[PDB]
DNA sequence: GCCCTGTCGCTGAGAAGCGTTTGCGT
DNA sequence: GCCCTGTCGCTGAGAAGCGTTTGCGT
C-alpha cells in the first residue's frame, strides 16, 4: 500500500509550539524532505505544523493543510483546526478546491 | 500495492478454446482461488473466460466481465469484445453499473 | 496597477475477492 | 406469476511529494 497511515490526535495532546509553528507566509517554509509533511493543497512537504482530520473515516494525508492554504482557500485558521475535536478535512467535507479535487 | 497489474492481449492471441470457455449460464461457472479470474459486475472469482480492456489507461482488474454479466448488464457479447482492438471496459466508459459504480 | 502576499504540473497512482451473492412485485 | 435465467454485502481499500510551483488582468 502507498497509503500512510492516518492517526487522529487528539485536541488536549496540542502543544504551544506546535501552534506558534503554524505558517504565516508559504515563503518562510522549511522544507525537509524526511521530518516534513506535505500540504495536501500546495502539495509542498514541510516542518510547519498541519491539520489534522479527525474523522475515523479518512485516509492518507489529505486532511493535512497548511496555515496560508487553509486561510486562503477555505478561510480557516489551523489553530482553530487543531483544537476542534470535530474537525474535518475540505476534503472530506466534498470542497476541497485544489488543483485535482475541483477536476471533478 | 493492491493493484494488480493491467497487461493489454492482443485480438490475434485470442484462441478458440478461451472463446469456448466463456460463460453461457452463471450458475454453470467454476470456481478456483489461484486460477480464476474475477467479474468486476459480479464479484466473482472464476476460470471461465472475460473481457480484457485494451484502453491503456485502465488499471487493475476492473476491465474484467464474465458472459452473462456483460451481455445481461450491457448489451454485448465477451467474443464480441475480444476480437475488439479497441474495446473499453464500461468503468473506462463510465456507464458502469455494478453495485459499487452507480452509487456515485 | 492593487491588497488580501497568493500556486499548478508531473509521475505513478488509482484492490480484490471473500461471503452474507442471482431477475421483477412495473 | 412471467421470460429474458438474472445479484449485492462486507472487509479493507481508497499515494505522496517531487519539480516544472505562488494572487488578478474583474
Ligand atoms: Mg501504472
Ligand atoms: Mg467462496
Ligand atoms: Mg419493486
Ligand atoms: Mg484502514
Ligand atoms: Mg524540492
Ligand atoms: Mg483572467
Ligand atoms: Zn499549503
Ligand atoms: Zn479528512
Ligand atoms: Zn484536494
Ligand atoms: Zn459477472
Ligand atoms: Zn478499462
Ligand atoms: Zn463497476
Amino acid at each position: 500500500s502507498m497509503t500512510l497511515p492516518h492517526i487522529i490526535r487528539p485536541v488536549e495532546e496540542v502543544t504551544e509550539e506546535e501552534i506558534r509553528n503554524i505558517c504565516s507566509n508559504s515563503r518562510e517554509k522549511i522544507y525537509n524532505r524526511s521530518l516534513g509533511s506535505t500540504c495536501h493543497q500546495c502539495r509542498q512537504k514541510t516542518t510547519d505544523t498541519k491539520t489534522n482530520c479527525r474523522n475515523p473515516d479518512c485516509w492518507g494525508i489529505r486532511g493535512q493543510f497548511c496555515g496560508p492554504c487553509l486561510r486562503n482557500r477555505y478561510g480557516e485558521e489551523v489553530k482553530d483546526a487543531l483544537l476542534d475535536p470535530n474537525w474535518h478535512c475540505p476534503p472530506c467535507r466534498g470542497i476541497c478546491n485544489c488543483s485535482f479535487c475541483r477536476q471533478r
